[PDB]
């Protein structure tokens, strides 16, 4: 694979902050990363699919478009009666895992063997109060990435279902290699790209530029659903819940790392440094439209994330609760709530609340994985 | 990659039709009704294969994000029949191309449809069929593509595939590279057709008389052949260069016409006897990515429906009820009067002397353009 090569980036205390980088050359100043060390670190990456409700047809399509080496994940929270929605998916996995033998994990989010090891393990951010797992994107993905490091995997990759294009979750996997062989650090997150999303863009790099003089741009994925990490990282990244978790990465790395202070307590990391990594993909972006009602629930709180970082000023929130109240969103005097956020999952005595969750759910299904 | 194996088919004479087949799992113990073609066997094959992109007056960044997922030892050739004055167009894409071409070193070969320098040769070497009222190459897609060919040939490829190059989706066109390989890989014969698949679509209705054409002889009715227009197909050059072809749009749905009308029976085979004794095999693969192409508008997309329902009703292998059917639907609706044209056919370039042709094209052409191939 040929990529404009990491020329530039700024860097904010521990943080190495990359300007988006165009693919040029789908398959091999210019950066050369070739077909058999992207396809060599491919095994050692887990591709975790949160899925809900998807349409069975571009579900399928995305699980096709998997290079075969990677260990699939998936998480569904999809309606389980009336009807039982899971099931439906179930049935497809089988089959495709006949006609393909592709290692691949599943289990559905609301799972009651899942918030009996989280119980157990003393885990209970991601509890709703029912003592049953909470719904959400981020909740779901924070299971996901439990599994994958039960099955112990380096990295991690996340697409969405919801795709149109097989051709562009291949493409997406084979992005996030490629930013990981051009890292130097082992706290390593990529980040792909193709009006959220420039809101979501502009604010955060506004969250910036307040205190730096200079206004910036180099956030272009504030928003992005397509995104990976090493393991390393994302078991000390604390997650927000369901469609805030991108922007709060980028939002508590800034706050975290952004500056020289605690170093003691993440004396690797501070050493090492973060790098993150933004790939312009060749594909373009095509998903199912949800409905209004849902892109301004993402609005809401991917703003109210941004909204609440102790980097925000004065100025940052008011423009952003103008523009979140004329946009029927917002109450006339009603700032955004809190989003809530779950600690690292890091503690955790991984095999051992993987024993919990094996031996006590339901809906977990194995296939060679 | 996995598709499922080439299990059901049709012959007729020496012409095998394969069933469409489904591509399964994109990058690779055996797996029953599955067929696996490793990557490594995909890849050592495409250094072989020749890629022909015809295009005009294609947005630019569209004809990018193509060039840029062909795989990198595919070698490229590129026939354009973009406007030259008023912009001078094709400048814009040469421009383009040698910019591509100095971030990937990509082997490439471009010109001009019109290129003057293109029809000394065609005419020095007695093929005038590609030649319009006064000499110069005709305008049209079957026309860029028979050019794409003789340079293909020219460079000693042993497969050609084509790619259209207002596609939405480059991955799409990276995976129909490696579907075509998949289908050359499966194939038993020289002679090998891979074809891809993804009032009514000009597709399914192109499909239908075509079907029509083969159950009007066989009184069984098929729906075998899925791929009438499929715009994205490759060949062995070995049958590419027996085919005649078709002028414009009608090109594709009368490769499969020709065949049947041609080796369909066993007669007359001592003309092509390696090829009545090989067979000629048709593969037909559904691709992962959907079709997606930037539309052309109401006017192009019923030409194409003329030229490729035209093509079917002259087959020699049309009958009357056929024929009568596809006039009352052609006349139903906005296309026809009530009073078809034959559409243009030119000979198989089998017969053309390429050094000869080739080095007159390298000597005489001014828009001809060459990259490490
Ligand atoms: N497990 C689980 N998965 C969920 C849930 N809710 C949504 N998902 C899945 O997460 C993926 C994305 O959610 P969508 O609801 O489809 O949002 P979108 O409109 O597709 O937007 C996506 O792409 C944007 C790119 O800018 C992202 O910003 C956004 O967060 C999301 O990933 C889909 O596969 C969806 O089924 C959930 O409650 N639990
Ligand atoms: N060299 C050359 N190229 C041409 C010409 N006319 C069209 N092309 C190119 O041939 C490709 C065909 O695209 P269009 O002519 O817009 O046709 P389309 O609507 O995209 O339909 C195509 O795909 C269909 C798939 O079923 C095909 O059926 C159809 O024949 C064509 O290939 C494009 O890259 C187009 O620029 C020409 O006169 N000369």
């Amino acid at each position: 694979m040929l990529l404009e090569a990491p020329v530039y980036k700024e860097i904010f205390g521990a943080v190495t902050i990359h300007e988006v980088q165009k693919v040029i050359k789908m398959d091999t100043t210019i950066s050369n990363i070739p077909r058999e060390k992207i396809y060599d670190l491919l095994g050692k990456m887990a591709v975790i699919v949160p899925m809900k409700n998807e349409k069975l047809h571009l579900v399928d399509g995305v699980l096709k478009a998997i290079p075969h080496k990677c260990p699939i994940i998936i998480v569904s929270n999809s309606k389980r009666e009336g009807p039982n929605r899971y099931k439906l998916e179930v049935d497809l996995i089988r089959h495709f895992y006949n006609l393909t033998h592709s290692k691949i994990i599943m289990i559905h989010q609301k799972d009651p063997g899942l918030a009996k090891a989280f119980k157990e393990v003393g885990y209970t951010d991601i509890l709703d109060e029912n003592g049953m797992i909470r719904s959400g994107k981020g909740e779901g993905m924070l299971v996901g990435l439990l599994l994958a490091k039960a099955i112990g995997a380096e990295y991690v990759g996340f697409v969405d279902a919801d795709n149109y294009i097989p051709g562009a979750v291949n493409e997406y996997v084979k992005d996030y290699a490629a930013g990981f062989l051009m890292s130097e650090s082992e706290y390593t997150m990529v980040r792909l790209h193709w009006r959220v999303s420039e809101i979501t863009n502009h604010y955060l790099n506004l969250l910036v530029s307040e205190h730096t003089a200079f206004e910036t741009t180099i956030m272009v994925t504030g928003n992005a659903g397509e995104h990976a990490m090493t393991m390393k990282l994302a078991e000390i990244l604390p997650f927000s819940t369901g469609y805030s978790i991108e922007p709060y990465e980028i939002v508590y790395i800034l706050e975290r790392f952004g500056k020289w202070e605690n170093v003691e307590e993440f004396k690797d990391v501070f050493d090492q440094g973060i790098e993150i990594f933004q790939i312009e993909t060749l594909n373009p972006h095509f998903h199912e439209d949800k409905g209004k009602e849902h892109v301004k629930e993402m609005l809401l709180l991917s703003l109210a994330t941004i909204y609440h970082s102790k980097l925000a000023t004065d100025n940052l929130r008011k423009r952003i609760l103008k523009d979140l109240r004329d946009h029927g969103i917002l109450g006339e005097n009603e700032e955004p709530p809190k989003p809530l956020v779950m600690r690292p999952i890091k503690e955790i005595p991984i095999k051992e609340w993987m024993d919990i969750v094996e031996g006590n759910s339901e809906t977990l299904l194995r296939f060679e994985l």
